[PDB]
């Protein structure tokens, strides 16, 4: 499991469940298409996104649907979704874990790349 | 301004300065038209990207250009950049800062929302 | 000023305002003497807590009543404050802001750092 | 294990790996009391700092020492460490996860607490 990817709620201090997540990889005429997708489980994690066969050197494009999640819970925010761009590189590390902690008006997003 | 954009370094405590920052405007057929782009100051802030009039109700994207700005103070950072997607405006004018806090493998954007 | 404090609330988008924020620096013997306190204004900031004559070199503790902050919101939050820790002017006077981002169940506290 | 603390590096993408970290229990004199401590492991997590029997309701300090982080690595922080400072509640979720994201002039930390 080479792509995984962890939400956490701020406000509750919890995993933030059932959240949508897409991926996508940067085709070669520059338009970003569908790779893979799921929903955030009861941890708030989501696995089995993608392969180590098919999970090549390119940029992805992880996002993650925070407004919805945010309007399920009646809480106004402001981004419409959470996005993570990177550059996938064979030299590093195997595993990219990418971590989303979310706020009404804020998230951070951290890459934790290990073996 | 309307608009506002202000990066830091987490790893200097630092401003970010002269940080490439692109904003774009979903048009009515979902694609991302230019709307203004600029660099930010020595005080890691970018001002004048758009007036009262023009920044209309709409979804907007405002792209960080962090890889660069990493590359060149020696770094290769994670993210290629920081993006910063929101509706403006639905619920009337408002002024809006965007802030970024950049590491390299990590970032974290926040705004402020203030009523005229 | 040589500090300041500058504290947003991550829920609404908001400054933080009224915010409780005490300042304390390291005594010789190991303990912490009261050094300043303030309120945050309506613009989330604390200005004026200390001159560059008073503001020397030392071990300084600044803790935002972030609880008080919540519950006055009718929110119950998990820690009892942020502290931020730090050794200022080792290396000659420097001017320092410090600002926390808030949220009920997680905070991020950041420098910044600039020489006069 | 009602107590955990995770501990990642944002400036390297990776798990921050033996962080001293010291937990206080607050006394009736309003001292702070040595309750726990250890060093985080390759995960940059750390276990096994108490019991449910010994983990009961009051005020407690987790202290990580993230200056000798940095300093190990030859990068310059602003803070001596990263104080999280909290109550503990019986009425809640029964396990609390005490997060910590650590780059040299800033830190965030969430407590994830679940069941
Ligand atoms: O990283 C943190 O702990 C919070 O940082 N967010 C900041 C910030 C930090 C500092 Br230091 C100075 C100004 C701002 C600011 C100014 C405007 C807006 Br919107 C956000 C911020």
């Amino acid at each position: 499991c080479p792509l995984m990817v962890k939400v956490l709620d701020a406000v509750r201090g919890s995993p933030a469940i059932n959240v949508a997540v897409h991926v996508f990889r940067k085709a070669a005429d520059d338009t970003w298409e569908p790779f893979a997708s799921g929903k955030t489980s009861e941890s708030g994690e989501l696995h089995g996104l993608t392969t180590e066969e098919e999970f090549v050197e390119g940029i992805y494009k992880v996002e993650i649907d925070t407004k919805s999640y945010w309007k399920a819970l009646g809480i106004s925010p402001f981004h419409e979704h959470a996005e993570v761009v990177f550059t996938a590189n064979d030299s590093g590390p195997r595993r990219y874990t990418i971590a989303a902690l979310l706020s009404p008006y804020s998230y951070s997003t951290t890459a934790v790349v290990t073996n």
